[PDB]
């Protein structure tokens, strides 16, 4: 029997990320008193995923969605998570409406992205037909590229970036003012395993040894989250690359205000950050895993997450011939940051939000799948709706804990993401030599 739910009951909210702070905030602001998160790194974490200078955000509606219950899920979270980055402001200030630009390279790409993003969607685009739709959605001198059959669609409103790492330290200012309490840090903070009595989670016990026991305990410690609990393979720890190259301070001048511009084949870009000028871009391709067998000493292999501030040369590469598309004139330019960025991948790629139905206290919240961060305002309401147990219907059952279709999962499923070699990478197949070396020299 689960102990009752108030706004006493103690709760622990284990990974103090995107998730995890958005929850943190949101339970604060419910009446919830005695909300505790635990974090083995202070925010932003070096290690979650929603650390970045900035994150595609966007928002479709669908005509139906009687046809996709998957996908009208996700129109649900992100109309949720528009709304919010519009008028909340704990996040307003880092919304920046510029527009996203999905596009794609070849035949069955373009009519991929026809077929499964634009004919399915109420939004009304701007088709990209050349080389000069494309660099025209840009000011002079940003855009330089012949974009060699390329074929794309513009989302003018309802899209556009954000930048998580500020809204993630805003959530966390916000929460912690509102109350909570944050230990994050380590050893005080960083959990390395759960507490049981009676087949039920009684709280978290930490590195430095002490157990905090709650009544409650939320699990969101993204790609971490896997070495915490059994999720029985619905959980794919993956890896994406990006790079950072920085702008002088009269050519950044040009590149404000830019939209989105993905090739789903390729990778994406997005402006300089206001801070240190610097340019972004990811390679896209389906994602690296690091194939080692489980901690738990099987013949089971697994992805396990390690952290860099490195990427493998050949992301380079990718990423380069991504900018020689687009930015020609920046092909060249050295890097001034890279690392590998870890989420995890669900057997669908929607989220993982439930009650555990073995350890009912245990609320999981995990599986962002490449698609969490944009969720920042609003995730921890959906959150707390589980958690209340008022999930609304329109997700509940697509987000739920669903171990059975993660039966036979492959690890090396592509999950509807291309680019580079289009198959799922292993970072124990790359060279220590074979990667990058910034810094110096
Ligand atoms: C390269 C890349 C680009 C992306 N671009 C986008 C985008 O444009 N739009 C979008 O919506 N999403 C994007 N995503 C997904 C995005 O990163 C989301 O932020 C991700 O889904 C975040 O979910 P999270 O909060 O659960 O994980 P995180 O933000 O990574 O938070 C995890 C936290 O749990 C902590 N933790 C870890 N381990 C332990 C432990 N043993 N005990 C306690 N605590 C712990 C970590 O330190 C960390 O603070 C991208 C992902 C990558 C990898």
């Amino acid at each position: 029997a689960p102990s009752i739910l108030s706004t006493e009951s103690s709760i622990i909210v284990i990974g103090a990320g995107t998730w995890g702070c958005s929850t943190a905030l949101h339970l604060a602001r419910r009446g919830y008193k005695d909300v505790t998160v635990l974090d083995p790194h202070p925010v932003p974490s070096p290690i979650a995923a929603g650390n970045d200078i900035n994150k595609i955000m966007e928002h479709s509606e669908l005509k139906d969605g009687s046809s996709d219950p998957r996908s009208a899920a996700f129109s649900t979270f992100t109309r949720a998570a528009l709304k919010a980055w519009k008028t909340d402001p704990v996040f307003q200030p880092y919304f920046h409406e510029t527009g996203f630009i999905i596009s794609g390279h070849t035949p069955a790409l373009i009519d991929h992205i026809r077929k499964d993003e634009v004919e399915p969607s109420e939004t009304n685009f701007v088709k990209l037909e050349t080389a000069e739709d494309f660099r025209r959605t840009m000011p002079p001198g940003v855009l330089t590229g012949d974009f060699p059959g390329w074929k794309g669609w513009l989302h003018k409103s309802g899209a556009g970036w954000i930048h998580a790492k500020k809204a993630m330290i805003s959530a966390f200012n916000e929460a912690k003012r509102l109350g909570v309490r944050f230990v994050t840090g380590s050893p005080e903070g960083n959990v390395v395993s759960l507490v049981y009595e009676d087949g039920d989670v009684v709280g978290a016990r930490t590195a430095d040894g002490r157990v905090h026991k709650a009544h409650r305990t939320i699990l969101s410690a993204g790609a971490g989250s896997d070495s915490l609990l059994d999720f029985k393979k619905q959980l794919r720890p993956t890896a994406w690359t990006l790079c950072h190259i920085q702008m002088g301070p009269e050519e950044v001048k040009q590149y404000r205000n830019l939209p989105v511009l993905f090739n789903i084949a390729k990778g994406f870009f997005m402006e300089p950050d206001e801070d240190k000028h610097e340019l972004k871009i990811c390679d896209e391709h389906p994602g690296y895993c690091n194939f080692l067998p489980c901690p738990n000493r099987p013949g089971q292999e697994c992805s396990v997450p390690f952290a860099k501030h490195q990427i493998p040369l050949e992301a380079e590469a990718r990423a380069r011939d991504f900018l020689h598309d687009t930015m020609p004139h920046l092909a060249d330019r050295p890097l001034s940051f890279a690392r590998i960025c870890w989420d995890a991948d669900t057997p669908d790629r929607a989220f993982l939000i439930d009650r555990h139905p073995e350890h009912p206290s245990l609320l999981v919240a995990v599986g962002g799948s490449g698609n969490g961060a944009m969720q920042m305002p609003t995730i921890g309401g959906f959150i707390a709706d589980a958690l209340e147990s008022k999930l609304q219907k329109e997700v509940k059952d697509i987000v739920r804990w669903r171990p059975e279709t993660a039966v036979d999962r492959d690890w090396r499923a592509t999950q509807n993401r291309f680019g580079g070699p289009d198959r799922i990478m292993d970072f124990q197949q790359v060279g220590e030599d074979q990667w990058t070396k910034i810094g110096e020299s």
